[PDB]
């Protein structure tokens, strides 16, 4: 495997998202792990609407919308519903509406997602360099989080309760510390530009190896 990896360079990975005051991130987990896999099978990079999950992946798929939801379950939202439209024809509101979902507008499809095993760094790494970016749960509700700018994120008080949907898009090593590359949904202004490091191979920290999956076109 790769010492490095960063999808970003592949031009597998949309621009950063703002969820604002909609608890949504499990959506923008969820999409953007598929916009990578949309781009290595049609060559197009295409930003997918987190709205559509948010007003269709509901009770059915165990998902609160606004509310918190999983990225799973919007998988197979997707895959039971046979597509999920574009961001750009689904904008997305921050905040729960009506499903609208129109077949007219899809601009991806997905067959399955696979859930790796928890808390095993190692094959999340072997999944990031093998597969594409992967959605992954992490433990987000320490003032150092919001805090973050630069360098590799550790926090002696993180655990393994998860809490906020992300995804990986790569990983790598700054000075001497082992990092996983994490594509956050505060848009720009958070971290490095919307990225944070966060410690890899550090006991599974803040559980980014906790919950980790990604979906296959
Ligand atoms: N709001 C908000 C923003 N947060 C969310 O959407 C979070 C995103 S997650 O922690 O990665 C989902 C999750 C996946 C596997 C195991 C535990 C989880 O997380 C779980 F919280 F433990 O989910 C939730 O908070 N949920 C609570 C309601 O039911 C759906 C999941």
């Amino acid at each position: 495997l790769p010492d490095s990896v960063d999808w970003r360079e592949k031009g597998c990975v949309t621009e950063v998202k703002y969820q604002g005051s909609c608890g949504a991130c499990w959506a923008f987990s969820a999409v953007g792990a598929l916009e990578a896999q949309l781009k290595l099978k049609t060559g197009k990079l295409v930003s997918l609407s987190a709205q559509n999950l948010v007003d269709c992946s509901t009770e059915k798929y165990g998902n609160k919308g606004c509310n918190g939801g999983f990225m799973t379950t919007a998988f197979q939202y997707i895959i039971d519903n046979k597509g999920i439209d574009s961001d750009a024809s689904y904008p997305y509101k921050a905040m729960d509406q009506k499903c609208q979902y129109d077949s007219k507008y899809r601009a991806a499809t997905c067959s399955k997602y696979t859930e790796l095993p928890y808390g095993r760094e190692d094959v999340l790494k072997e999944a990031v360099a093998n597969k594409g970016p992967v959605s992954v749960g992490v433990d987000a509700r320490h003032p150092s989080f919001f805090l973050y700018r630069s360098g590799v994120y550790y926090e002696p008080s993180c655990t393994q309760n998860v809490n906020h949907g992300v995804l990986v898009v790569g990983y790598g090593d700054l000075n001497g510390k082992e990092y996983w590359l994490v594509k956050n949904s505060w848009g720009h202004n958070f971290g490095e530009e919307g990225y944070i490091r966060m410690a890899r191979n550090k006991g599974n920290h803040c559980g980014i190896a906790s919950f980790p999956s990604y979906p296959e076109i």
